[PDB]
């Protein structure tokens, strides 16, 4: 009979195109389903997959507002391809112009706006913050808008979303465990997060990964985490993602309490990704609230254990890049924590936002950032961390008076860049380990080692060693200097070694009679003035540390 | 019936082994292709896929010379496991030794021919210039020849041709959007770019994406693009890839007119990437022509808008690693680039070259290379840009004159390693956010803080502070002395704290009549030798500014 | 006829619910083949597909102890979603507390014995060392299990691996070519290495790699390669890697000999990976055996040849994160090396043991390791090498008298962080290529350039440049002050500039009447004390060199 060689031998696949409701193509699949012709679903709309492991290969679209359903799957299924898009046509503003600046005027806004699923976002809330007075300038058509086309995986252990698109579209793993989104294929978001794992309810959510790929616009975050800890074995997260304008952060962990319970998450990594012209932040990798905060921690550990700002949230935070945040370039808070290898470019806000405690950060750079000036500084630390390697500046100026380190309570070394050295505010600053030095000196007719005492003054050099040419260039000849301030002058008072190739040190004298206490140490002299004979006198400080006053030079 | 349930239950796909030629299969196909024979194709061979979105898995090969032209896939349409192989065995030349030493004598290199489809490249005219001598030396048998096996892509959007390989293989794009080079597993190259993304005719090219995999060998470069913009989302590049031994260079965005129009590229992402061993250049990220320029840019920016070599190119280059070129590591030209992460090791010619201005380049390290003299220099940078953080020198030697870096309009901070200080030139170079500092030395006697003006001397130190040991180790006892050049000849003169533990300062005098002119500063003096009596006398600078001459150590 | 149109439009695969054993299906299979129900094998079953080019796809458990052996693979074959669970439930530890800290006491390791095919492992003979006493502790039962559950592809070429996992699972490649283990799925390890490329028969193992993915667990190391050679291509090795909680070690090529040949590796790339709290090392990439060497090594290149540790491995190694290791963080050797970008994080062994000569290190980070003082120091390097750029030291104290960096053969440039000076040991370290200097002190009332001679002293810095603040903060004045050690006691000698705001030049003297030899230069004097007289006298060195006294200050 052929028909038992048949079923023997072919690849079971069911087709969308040969039944009237997702539903019926579901419980008829044993292995493949095909999606091979757009599919209009209600918002709401539940497909039941009878725990069936099901390859589910996508080559048409889901189309319609809310929220497509998905539910029992079994562990190991796998769809690809999906494209959702939402019916309706929103209202889009686009804060950018043709020379991609950043639009930050309210009317300007507003000027931006019309009807496409794509090329800007739907206005939020956040937007009334983020462009001031845009709230009473947005016309109500353009206000309070809901539109997202969203695939919600729900209750679902081992799914794997592969090469997913869209148009204003969201993809929702809801109580999942053990889910991934695979190499995003550039969808563009709508109203809600592009990309959300949430756990609210059941257990904490783990081995929940963002995977390669990328997503284009959307209202508020592109990734984001609500109740997830990966464990020890930081099993989860996101790691080789790219995210590109979202109308709020690139990828986000959530703060404080959402319903009755935690947001929060622990033991994610967040690695090897890109976040590219952010509305607000780039990575937002913070767990409790900044302004106005909850007074309790419902779901997770209490106040009285780990104060706001020091939950151990040991996440493994590494080899990032943001560039053109119109917020934040990357934010977190937490204790014990370990960062590394963070490139932040060109950001209108703070390149990095710190609330941290008792944590690392190794080679840090935080290049042209706070260009609007919206933060006081450019990186921000409250508590007492540690800062090993600091790129800062790269080609932009800054006219006012805001400072581009502010980490009173930490202490940092390696430092490189044309910092405004006015503008560094740290506990401690040491360079413990240089070798053998030079400075080199190029555009000058001077060489310079400079102090700076900044308990003295932030904005003066307190001494210095300098070499200077005697003559022109190929002399042969130069005279060094050692100086110190007086009268916040610097370089008052100096000492000279070899000016106008003399071979003679110039030695600077007290200009009138000397203090007894104006000499330090014994065995010392300190030389000094006499007008009224001409003369120079030395106040001594004998061996046995009395004093007496000699004569040192005269007519 | 048994057919009406077959047709719902089973997976479609046809199959090359059941039809005569490649068309004739396409044109059965409906969703998904399989290749399970091998297929001897006609150059220019063309199937129209029918806007079908087929998923294409090949087991077999392509086998021809030329191109295998597909055309009129469906959007998401996917070519897997794809193997191009030509007909012809072709002359290759294996410009390298059995110990990975690059061969440049001319002669050495044409002793190296063979036929075979790999294991080499068939010389192009581009290798007249890098083995000089060679047209003349070369058979003509091993001259001008044109083969590669070529799957062409011609004029489709939304196609992904993943673990692609081949033998004398290459793979063309043409005219294509959204379309995606994957996972590429070690194609072997022929006559023409590996992966080639080409939109001269129609829309500028976007959301075209090498993604992962490698390539080896090939004549010309392993992957380019030509009339690509990927739009302030920076939609298309190379991510993730590696290419080995390129005849050309490894990754290439082409320069200047091709046919009558730009071949330029814009917006592209160039990150997490590595190229070994080019016979040309690891990363070639220039615009514009530099070498016998045109006056004009047909199609792109006029030069009235944009000068030679400062396009708004805008392309986002993060973490990129280079070994072994036999040209350049990395190049590229532009006004107003951030570039970050760069690592370039063991290159015959310069690691960098830098036609940029207004641009910013934060953590380069450029870590032995020049190593066969081929440039002026290890970087150079023509503009004023700005580099923060930069290694130099590994453990290979200079035995000539040759620049480490050559900047001349660039301002420089955080330099590391062994460079020789008088092969930096740069417009500025300055520490200005260091801490307290120790200079501690291993090896020496002495410890060292030495001043340099390059203006006087790129090649003598100008002064120093230094501190010298008293006696033998463990002495608890050293000199510290304050140094100038003089006469071209370093710490000529100096003042000394502490030698041979004697507790005092050693002072220098002038050795003869001191000159009005040589005391610089009011309240300051001047010892000086006075021979006739056996006396030193002071030039004083009286408080007041005027000159007074007395008398300060006598018989 | 239905049958001829049937076998031509439909996909053919054979699937393991309509046959008997594993290999009456591999027979029946054609193109695919659906792993679709459990199947129970015994060890050493073996499976021939007939040189068939096969998509292999798993939605059900291969459930087995011992080994399920693979053969006759097609080129170009894949097996998706393996999962391999072992029938035997072992004894397994768990080496790590609930707030994850290690336990090194081997008592309490016993203690957390449990009956688990995972969250621990089975102890092996290493266990015994790792944890000094465990052997005699161990209840027999936990002693010298051997349970995996092993996928082995043997003698195959073009075979890949992709989205495996399992519990007590292996997967071994054993003399195979060109096969890679792709995006592991984080399976869980049993006795056995997790990921596996053995060579020891036949070729030289080419082609083979990790690539992406994860896994946990297991008695020894995760990924790990016998006698592999990439060749000049680099044709091979780990890249995108995860390894948690590895029994011995993340990322292994293996040393010595092993059975009657070189089990070495050379010519593979380690690059963009991760591995975490492995019980030994993240990265072990040497060759050579460290303890009791072989005193040959037969199959590979002989000790005449080149020296233990003087391989030419010559692998590509960049861009590697190691934290949490109980054992060394990345540990290799060879000769002529490059390697670059490597961060390490809290390790109780050394970040680093580097058995290399003549080898070049680029931009490493060892942040707090050692941290259980079970090595002499934090980074240890025996040969002559170079490092351009180290960080050093995060939060992390130390107690006692354990070096940080001890590379007494090496040449050092760009340390930073807060090291203790007197914990580093080199050959020389310098930072040649500084520009203009500033030393910004916070905290403190004076800002300090200090010098420090190792030789006369590791503790104790030889002399200083400092600037003191006169008076309090905002008055404008400060002091500097030049110094010398004597008789070990720092800063003992020293002149001033501008003390208590004098505006002069205080400066020391010798106590008693200087012996000849204290003047050094021609041209100088050298103040002294005649106290018989209470007058200062002056040593003269003329300009001629002959000494002569003179009286310098007089009552
Ligand atoms: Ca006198």
């Amino acid at each position: 009979q052929y028909s038992i060689e048949a079923d023997k031998k072919f690849k079971y696949s069911a087709k969308l195109s040969d039944y009237p409701t997702l539903q019926d193509a579901a419980s008829a699949a044993v292995d493949g389903l095909l999606i091979d012709r757009d599919y209009n679903f209600y918002g709401g709309e539940t497909v039941d997959f009878g725990g069936k492991v099901l390859t589910i290969e996508c080559k048409a679209k889901f189309i319609g507002d809310g929220n497509l359903i998905f539910t029992k799957l079994g562990k190991g299924s796998r769809i690809a391809g999906v494209f959702m898009e939402s019916t309706t046509t929103p209202w889009v503003i686009k804060p950018w112009t043709d020379d991609n600046q950043w639009l930050t005027d309210a009317a300007a806004v507003v000027a931006t706006l019309k009807q496409s699923k794509t090329d800007g976002y739907q206005p939020t809330v956040s937007d009334y913050v983020k462009f001031p007075g845009i709230e009473t300038l947005l016309p109500p058509n353009a206000k309070g808008q809901n539109i997202t086309s969203t695939l919600e995986i729900r209750e679902c252990i081992g799914v794997e979303v592969h090469r997913a698109s869209g148009l204003m579209a969201g993809f929702l793993f809801r109580g999942c465990h053990f889910c991934k989104m695979v190499d995003a294929n550039n969808p563009s978001g709508g109203k809600d997060g592009i990309i959300t794992f949430e756990n609210l309810s059941g257990d904490w959510g783990k081995g929940n990964y963002v995977i390669g790929g990328r997503t284009s616009y959307g209202s508020v975050s592109s990734a984001q985490f609500l109740r997830n800890n990966g464990g020890f074995e930081r099993d989860g997260g996101v790691i080789g993602f790219t995210s590109y304008r979202a109308g709020e952060s690139g990828v986000k962990t959530w703060q404080g309490t959402v319903g009755s319970t935690t947001s929060r998450n622990y033991n994610l990594q967040f690695r090897d990704s890109v976040v590219i012209y952010p509305v607000w932040d780039g990575f937002d990798l913070g767990a409790d609230t900044d302004m106005n905060p909850e007074l309790d921690r419902p779901g997770d550990y209490p106040i009285t254990q780990y104060p706001l700002h020091q939950l151990p949230l040991n996440h493994l935070i590494d080899n990032l890049l943001v560039r053109g945040a119109l917020g934040v370039g990357f934010g977190m808070d937490g204790k014990g924590m370990y960062v590394s290898n963070i490139t932040v470019e060109d950001c209108a806000g703070s390149g990095a936002y710190l609330l941290t405690h008792e944590s690392v950060f190794t080679n840090i750079a935080i290049i042209d950032t706070n260009t609007k000036d919206f933060q006081a500084n450019q990186i921000y630390i409250s508590g007492a961390c540690r800062v090993n390697g600091l790129r800062l500046i790269g080609i932009r100026s800054t006219d006012g008076q805001s400072l581009t380190i502010d980490a009173p309570n930490s202490t940092v070394s390696g430092i490189t860049g044309m910092v405004d050295p006015s503008r560094i505010n740290v506990a401690n600053l040491a360079e413990e380990g240089l070798g053998n030095i030079r400075a080199n000196s190029f555009g000058y007719d001077s060489a310079a080692i400079k102090l700076r005492i900044h308990k003295l003054s932030k904005t003066l050099d307190s001494g210095a060693l300098y070499s200077h040419i005697n003559g022109g260039a190929g002399s042969g000849s130069a005279y060094t200097q050692l100086t110190a301030i007086s009268g916040s002058t610097p370089d008052a008072v100096s000492l000279k070694v070899n000016h106008k190739d003399c071979r003679g040190a110039e030695i600077p004298f007290v200009p009138d009679i000397a203090s007894d206490d104006f000499i330090k140490d014994s065995s010392c002299f300190l030389p000094y003035w006499e007008n009224n004979s001409t003369s120079l006198k030395a106040l001594v400080k004998k061996p046995n540390g009395e004093l007496v006053r000699l004569t040192l030079a005269t007519l």
